[PDB]
């Protein structure tokens, strides 16, 4: 039954329908080290056996996941995170079928041009034999496969017009994979790839600001304040004293004004930008900054409440 996985190294992001006749849309982070911790009572994981090798959850260290995009996408901690977030939603242990994701960098060449060897590339990363150390494996049988950016612009791209382009962005942790798509799909133009710098500098540099060691799996509670940097409420419950909010402000700055200071200028080496899309988690953030240099009227510029869904919402009205 076919389940959409954009299967980012941020952090995985779902959907799928069920049969009741409801769309669920859910998250899973990743944060999956190459070693065991296990449970015999309350404080509850999940454990896997991958290739061969031993795997579980824990607050990781960066070690695996502040690599690149490109080396995590193909991975065996890729095939961990994808069936965990099967198991983080808890569905009925049986069969998926699924969509999954690939970089721009990847998918397309030095004249940006596609090669489906690296689309059987992530069929045959999610062949592997992972075992559930507690239960069963959801058996992956058939596999679609989609780069990451572009199925995001699939239902608005429907009225769209075939002359004009749409720019569609992720800014994720790791992913600042950017497609130049044309209406309809009538074809694909330029493309950018990066993971240079991303949301990871700015949601591990508020860990430094607040009182947290320099981990991803613990990353909520710095992510919380990228969110809600547009508040002061709960900055003040989650930034718990005025004399740290400065601190955490200034260090999550540093970090943007950084991200600003190259994706203006990217947006500046994308000549014949006509319709704007963002999308990912630093969707919001990206919103904050290229509109204001890149001008395109609201008509023309694309981005919902929901942001890394926005994407996998693209993917999932295709065919499930
Ligand atoms: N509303 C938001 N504002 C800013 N950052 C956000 C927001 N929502 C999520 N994020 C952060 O953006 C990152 C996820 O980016 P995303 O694009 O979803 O992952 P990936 O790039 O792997 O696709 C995380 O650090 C996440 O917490
Ligand atoms: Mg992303």
């Amino acid at each position: 039954m076919l389940v959409f996985i954009d299967d980012g190294s941020t952090n995985i992001k779902l959907q799928w329908q069920e049969s009741d006749g409801t769309i669920k849309q859910h998250i899973s982070p990743n944060s999956f080290k190459r070693e065991w911790a296990v449970s015999f009572g309350d404080k509850k994981v999940f454990n896997y056996t991958l290739n061969g090798e031993q795997y579980s959850f824990d607050p990781i260290s960066p070690d695996a996941v502040v690599t690149t995009n490109i080396a995590w996408q193909y991975s065996d901690v890729n095939v961990v995170a994808v069936h965990h977030a099967l198991l983080t939603s808890g569905l009925p242990v049986s069969e998926v079928d699924i969509v999954c994701t690939l970089p721009l960098t990847e998918y397309y060449d030095r004249n940006n041009q596609p090669n489906t060897e690296n689309i059987e590339r992530k069929k045959a990363n999610f062949r592997k034999k992972i075992t559930l150390n507690g239960g069963d494996t959801f058996t992956i049988k058939d596999v679609k496969v989609m780069p990451e950016s572009i199925p995001a612009g699939y239902e608005v791209l429907q009225e769209l017009d075939e002359l004009d382009s749409l720019l569609i962005i992720d800014l994720g942790g790791t992913t600042l994979d950017i497609s130049q798509v044309m209406g309809k799909l009538s074809g694909i133009s330029k493309i950018y790839g990066d993971s240079s710098l991303g949301v990871s500098l700015v949601t591990s540099a508020v860990k430094d600001a607040l009182s947290l060691a320099r981990t991803k799996g613990s990353s909520y509670l710095a992510d919380d304040i990228i969110i809600h940097r547009k508040d002061n409420n709960y900055l003040k419950q989650r930034i718990n004293d005025e004399n740290k909010i400065s601190i955490v402000t200034e260090a999550m700055n540093e970090a943007l004004r950084k991200l600003e200071q190259r994706v203006l200028n990217t947006l500046n080496e994308f000549s014949g930008y006509t319709h704007v899309m963002v999308i990912g988690g630093g969707a919001e953030l990206i919103c904050d900054a290229v509109k204001k240099h890149t001008q395109i009227r609201d008509e023309r510029f694309f981005k919902t409440n929901n942001s890394q869904y926005d994407l996998v919402n693209g993917m999932y009205l295709i065919g499930n």
